[PDB]
RNA sequence: AUUAAGACAUUCGUGAGUGAUUUAUUUCCAUGAAGUGGCGU
């Protein structure tokens, strides 16, 4: 019966009929502008085997990439105007931790797993889940 | 039938023990039980 199911896509349904905004995830070079090799034979890389041509990061708007201020893979984006709308990830879900137990009340029971710590997250008001 | 199912943050636990509303302080200071005699030169 069930053929073809499609990725679960991050849906804000906001009010009305209007539209569904699909939320993805950031590319991992949202603002960030790569230069591969200049081909001149020099400055190659081993990538944990073979060559690779050294890739540049560049902060696409100079200096180069750095990673202390790399946050692309906290963020999800959506369409826009022509322009790329980020949303934090916090923003879009809410985690919160349980503390469980069993009360173990009776007479003889040995006290020895009763105790546990569950995460819990919460999507926010305007936020479905949906699929093909 | 899906890295699922199942599980009270619960059991025990006195806001309690010790502790003078006590110490210091004159109901005291001033003050006359006193004044006058009267009647017929």
């Amino acid at each position: 019966v069930i053929k073809q199911i499609s990725p679960l896509m991050l849906i804000e349904c906001k009010d009305d009929t209007s539209s569904r905004s699909i939320y993805f995830p950031l590319p991992l070079d949202d603002g960030y502008k790569v230069s591969f090799n200049e081909t001149s034979n020099e400055d190659k890389v081993f990538y944990n085997g073979i060559e690779c041509p050294i890739p540049n990061v560049y902060p696409a708007s100079r200096k180069f990439f750095d990673h202390k201020t790399y946050n692309n893979y906290l963020f999800w984006c959506t369409q826009g105007n022509n322009q790329i709308k980020k949303l934090l990830s916090d923003e879009i879900w809410i985690s919160k931790m349980q503390i469980g137990i069993t009360k173990h009340v009776e007479e003889g029971e040995d006290n020895d797993k009763s105790f546990y710590k569950q995460e819990f997250l919460q999507l926010k008001k305007s936020f479905i889940y949906a699929f093909y």
